[PDB]
């Protein structure tokens, strides 16, 4: 009975236009899902597609029965962490970790400098927690989130550095023996048995603790999704697989679906999304990421607000200079705006006054709050198309979708928006979000615990002479 | 851990360990005196702990139904909540929140109460646009120090939070609010006034039948629990027939003032300085020792001491460190949360905010200190829990906890659970199976006030008493 109550016609007309632009109907969500499924298939065929659909070489489900000590290394752009995981054999584990800031020089240093530094961290970690030593070398899973290809789980050929890394002699080389040799130079009892993407670990660690997990999903600054296909449904692997990775074998897939619809034929791009892509570092790339990542939501809002300012609707007597800086509005903007509990939107007031030097009227803030809501809701509804596509493709009528990332974890009402979206797509007759057949739930730690459990599943196969990659690798 | 710390500094660290460590023995001795002071507050003579009756004389069953209002008055904001009870330990809520105008703190009484009534009007017109047929019962959370002779009364003893409004101290705030409601014609009855902690207790008992205490651990500290009428000497001869000796009675302890006599709390010289330099020296002793408001200040004074004795920050500009309260709760909290081997979060904190560069060893000392401070505060806080549970013979209990320290201070739940285990020395493995344990509270000052209002309205409708006779 309230809401946009006090908004003048000149402005209400603009909001309606924005509602049209940013609303994704159930019909549109289903049409996207079909194109998505199509692209997942295309990605698993010999021909390939925009969606990479990368085999992760985890060829079995965790049972929950696994036991013992395993390690993870999570190497990022700024930090690494080392994680010790003790598997309890009953869908349970204890963890302990330490975290290390990378020295400034590693970014542009030598290959040796990077791997020897990681190795010193490993030794210091291992010395502390096993004063006496270990019966067997500790299997280690390496989350190496840099573009990298592999023909077996226990390798990773770097395609290219990102995040400002610029180390010679690594691109086009297998990083696993690089690290392994620095480990042994220090005499650390560790075997690097796997290299993974964090999203694969998210899938694996979560299926370990929660048997109903059918997907690992990351929604933050980046987006990605991982799930288990079956070898027999992967045309591109035909003629490449060894005897003991048979057709019924599970195969974890790292989708890298951020690239879905780079053709721009499916997603509902607005004039604002076009500007964002055109002005971005890689125009025409990362289409789905650009439509779902939390990284762009403030930027969408900025461009809308600039458009409305330039057309003379808002901020009429204000100095809007600071709003002219690309990315000046990060994810905290829509987040704080949707989270604002005040009738007069005092948090929104404070955000604009103190960070942008813009004073607003109540009506203006009402429009700003409506705009953040449309943008957040759009993102969730598009994201959930990825989830639905994976479930429909695989026949999962029910599922826990194990979710992580700064948006899922911290964007206000995101869980509610996503559950509503899934309910809209399938048209479920259900009361409470807890009862939805397909539902997002908090993931386990993917880049750490997930990598360690992958190390376990890998070790058991290596110790029995069972393959974990294309025959002859 | 601390292998890199030289011997001379390690001695200073040991000294601080000694000063800030609370033994399980000292915890039990403090509890023993805390129980005595709870008793003295319930006696005719009274004591330093006010032990205010909250006039909630029954337990919620969870079978209550209906539509109920709450008003939560803070120092910055007020919240109006509509609560719908569904008859099964369940509820739906919707709320609005309003910012108090700048001038209210030092304005007139009329200005405060009419602003609040105006917010109530807007809320009711939004959710009941066609009006109602009979008044909506409202519970009013008013957490300032206040005596109560009846559920729907609150005589302000003392403004806090920088409120300085004339003609309120010493007077019942309920009629002042009710009056402005009438002027605007809002179909509301203010049927109850409550302290937030009382609401914490009652709302949490409504959804969790094992709740035996409501506790707030934040800027302010307080606890509430149900005593029994026969254990409240100060009400003897004051009660009507239908509030008998066996009736439950919710008690708002206001135990921040526990041990103002300085006889049991293990105050260090740093605690003494904080007290002497505070706006109310000699008051709020227990609060000063357990509130989150002082945790950074304690650290600030220790560090300043070590600097003055030539141990740390030797070549640093420590001027920012000389300002009182410059270090709020976010300092020990971010420091304890620092996940880096070389304490990189602590580094940025000091450089960026205090313009102080630290060595690795100094940051190890700093982190050690924050742990000591946080741990001490949790152990002293649970002396209050333990005192209430031992007073009433609760051998098992859920302690419904709320407040910025309980909710956000790093590892606090673990420190508190370990402190209870140390006190009782239980035979128990998993922290989740602790006999007496803190659990997350329901919304005290919203959902709690509405439920108390529901309980009160039920008594009134049947003619039953809700205060002293008279």
């Amino acid at each position: 009975k309230g809401s946009m109550a006090d908004v003048p016609a000149n402005l209400m007309e603009q909001i309606h236009g924005l509602e049209t632009l940013f609303t994704v109907s159930s019909e549109k969500m289903r049409s996207i899902v079909k194109h998505f499924i199509s692209e997942l298939d295309k990605g698993l065929s010999k021909k390939g597609g925009n969606i990479p659909m990368i085999p992760g070489w985890v060829v079995e489900y965790p049972t929950g029965k696994e036991t013992g000590d395993f390690l993870a290394l999570d190497l990022g752009g700024t930090n690494l962490r080392v994680v010790l995981v003790k598997l309890g054999g009953n869908h349970d584990f204890d963890t302990t970790q330490n975290k290390y800031r990378l020295p400034d020089h590693l970014r542009t240093g030598t290959s040796e400098q990077l791997w020897s530094f990681i190795a010193k961290c490993l030794k210091e970690f291992v010395d502390e927690w096993y004063p006496d030593g270990v019966s067997e070398p500790l299997p280690l899973g390496f989350t190496f989130s840099y573009p990298a290809s592999q023909k077996k789980i226990n390798s990773g050929v770097l395609q290219r550095w990102t995040k400002g890394f610029d180390i010679e002699g690594v691109e086009g080389h297998d990083v696993v023996p690089m690290l392994q040799e620095q480990i042994e130079k220090l005499n650390i009892p560790i075997n690097v048995v796997a290299l993974i993407n964090d999203t694969t670990g998210t899938l694996v660690a979560s299926l370990y603790t929660d048997p109903q997990t059918k997907m690992g999903i990351i929604i933050g600054t980046g987006v990605n999704g991982a799930y288990y296909d079956v070898v027999s449904g992967i045309e591109k692997l035909e003629g490449l697989l060894p005897e003991d990775i048979g057709p019924d074998s599970p195969m974890a897939i790292n989708c890298e679906y951020g690239s879905f619809d780079n053709e721009h034929l499916v997603l509902p791009r607005t004039k604002y999304d076009v500007i964002i892509d055109e002005e971005s570092p890689r125009p025409g790339q990362q289409a789905f990421e650009k439509m779902t990542s939390g990284y762009y939501l403030g930027e969408i809002m900025r461009l809308v607000l600039l458009d409305l300012y330039d057309s003379g609707f808002i901020f009429k007597d204000q100095d809007i200079s600071k709003l002219k800086e690309a990315y000046v509005m990060d994810t905290s903007y829509p987040s704080k705006i949707e989270d604002d509990p005040f009738e007069n939107l005092e948090d929104t007031d404070d955000l604009f006054k103190t960070n942008l030097n813009i004073e607003t009227t109540v009506v203006e803030r009402k429009l700003i709050r409506k705009l953040a809501e449309l943008v957040g809701t759009r993102a969730a509804r598009l994201t959930v198309c990825g989830v639905s596509a994976i479930c429909d493709k695989r026949g999962y009528k029910t599922a826990h979708i194990a979710a992580d990332g700064s948006v899922f974890n911290r964007y206000p009402g995101y869980k509610e928006k996503a559950a509503q979206a899934l309910k809209d797509i399938y048209n479920w007759d259900v009361e409470k979000m807890e009862d939805h057949p397909i539902q997002l739930v908090a993931a386990e730690d993917g880049s750490g615990v997930g990598a360690a459990i992958i190390a376990c599943l890998t070790q058991k196969r290596l110790a029995a002479g069972k393959s974990v990659g294309i025959k002859g690798e």
